[PDB]
């Protein structure tokens, strides 16, 4: 298809973003954008999460949650860059594979977000006739005092709104995909190796002309020899660009090219201070 980037660089993406053509940005994000906040990637080595088992034995999962509880919920530069996109009126949607709620704390609203694997921000009574919603504050303590969270109305198990193995993907994902990718002018992929399906396939739902920027420590999204993946390096490459390093440093570099660096700096400092104060 046609070429909208004058150059396959971050500078070329920055100019396209500043041009009249780029109105609607979609962000595809994973564990990589949350590693610098102190949230470990579950897909990295650096049954318990099966739904049938959890309802029978919830203690192991809540014990693991009690242990791997992060200590402080502070969103990174990459999270506040997406809040800047929203402020500038460029954010169509953020598709996240994370469950750490850092997107919402950075100031992305529920309608801005497609949480492909759910979120800890909200919890629900597992009883269909009740489904009493409990916040993260209520859940924290219940995990803290090692007192299994039970519904105050019906005494059923209270589960955080994350998608365990065996659970179906949020219908929101498929419905939003069908609508969002008819409109997207830029695909901003950050902190994901694009190995988990069907999230990885979202990149092929971009129109042929839609530029796609990967900000990651290593390259990813390329078609596996073992329809159309990421093509950065080949002679046919026309729209796909890769920036290699910390997601935070990459977003900071893009913001710098866009003239947002001070606004981003001031936002991250202001919000980090606010969180530090009440934590
Ligand atoms: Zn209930």
């Amino acid at each position: 298809s046609e070429r909208l980037l004058d150059e396959l660089t971050l500078e070329g993406v920055a100019r396209y973003m500043q041009s009249e053509r780029c109105r609607r940005v979609i962000c595809l994000v994973g564990a990589g954008i949350s590693t610098s906040a102190g949230i470990p990637d579950f897909r990295s080595p650096s049954a318990i999460f099966e739904i049938s088992y959890f309802k029978k034995h919830p203690e192991p999962f809540f014990a693991l949650a009690k242990e791997l509880y992060p200590g402080q919920f502070k969103p990174t530069i990459c999270h506040y860059f997406m809040r800047l996109l929203k402020d500038k009126g460029l954010l169509l949607r953020c598709y996240t594979q994370n469950i750490d709620t850092l997107e919402r704390i950075a100031g992305l609203e529920q309608e801005d977000l497609v949480e492909a694997h759910g979120t800890f921000y909200t919890s629900h009574c597992v009883s269909a006739s009740c489904r009493h919603e409990y916040p993260l504050s209520w859940m924290k303590e219940k995990i803290f005092s090692e007192v299994t969270p039970k519904c105050e109305d019906c005494q059923s198990l209270v589960k955080p709104d994350i998608v365990f193995f065996g659970e179906s993907l949020p219908a929101r994902f498929f419905s939003c995909m069908q609508s969002d990718f008819l409109k997207v002018d830029l695909l901003l992929v950050m902190g994901t190796s694009l190995q988990v399906q069907p999230f990885a396939s979202l990149i092929s739902k971009a129109p042929l002309s839609t530029p796609r920027l990967l900000i990651n420590k290593e390259k990813a999204g390329q078609s596996d020899p073992f329809g159309g993946g990421m093509d950065f390096d080949s002679k046919k490459a026309y729209r796909d660009v890769a920036w290699l390093g910390e997601c935070d440093q990459g977003c900071l570099a893009l913001a710098e090219l866009l003239g947002w660096k001070k606004e981003l700096e001031d936002l991250v400092r202001r919000e980090h201070a606010s969180i530090d104060a009440q934590s």
